[PDB]
């Protein structure tokens, strides 16, 4: 029964700017994730990325729009030793009613894990209602009021 | 007050084969562990300062504006993550301008060598080059050429937090 973080993208690792990091210059990084997260890979908590992209792939968000930011973002984390298991992305808009958009479960169905000891960490309502939807623990991601460090140090 | 003198290029970040410019984003990419080992040496005491020789930043063979996004994102990363640079020093010379600024040369950091400024016995450079090394000597201080196999950000974590 391994432990798992379930990690939110967009306002949690990264800032969140139209909501969508498309071009390098939206890309900054949230404060003290790379050093938590490390100490929490060291607690030995698996790390699993999951992201709402809406629209990824259409004429307001292109696919390699997303890419270049996402990808220094990943050669970023990956060459501080910070590694995510999987990244699972939900590319669709709202208005799609997909089966794979946050809060719904069918990204993460797999692991459906020590749930007494697992987390959604996120910064939306969403997020929260991801980690119910999961029955584990949710973390409400906030820069100022439940970040990083508060994260890192709780968890170990 | 101990200080690492830290080259940007090749040290902190890889330097491009071609032009040896990191003129473009997909041109960006960080050492292997860099981040947490500068926290481990600030956390052991050490203040840190970049030093960079930027060859024609800031005309149309390096255009500030090129040079700016990349590095602006670097520090923004550094910043984020707690590691904080006192200063960035940059040379932005061509080698033919015969500079006073550029490494080896000590003009950018002539504030350091005034008498009681820095513990010279337990302050280095670190660079990947031979500029870097001579910097050193000039100074009065130790280098560590950084080299990506032999020595590298976690072992120079490692020497340089010995006791
Ligand atoms: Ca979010
Ligand atoms: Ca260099
Ligand atoms: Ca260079
Ligand atoms: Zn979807
Ligand atoms: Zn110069």
């Amino acid at each position: 029964s391994q432990k798992y973080l379930f990690i939110d993208r967009d306002g949690t690792l990264i800032s969140e700017p139209d909501f969508q990091v498309d071009r390098f210059d939206k890309l900054a990084f949230e404060p003290g994730v790379i050093p938590q997260l490390l100490k929490l890979q060291k607690a030995g908590y698996k790390l699993v990325m999951i992201t709402n992209q809406d629209g990824l792939g259409t004429q307001s968000f292109p696919q390699a729009d997303f890419d270049g930011p996402h990808n220094l973002m990943m050669q970023i984390f990956t060459s501080q030793g910070v590694q995510f298991d999987e990244v699972l992305i939900c590319p669709h808009l709202p208005a799609d009613e997909c089966d794979c958009r946050k809060p719904k479960v069918k990204l993460v169905e797999r692991y459906l894990m020590d749930r007494a000891n697992s987390y959604v960490i996120g910064d939306r309502a969403t997020d929260i209602q991801l980690a119910e939807n999961m029955g584990i623990n949710g973390l409400r991601y906030d820069r100022e009021t439940l970040n990083w460090p508060m994260i890192g140090e709780q968890l170990t």
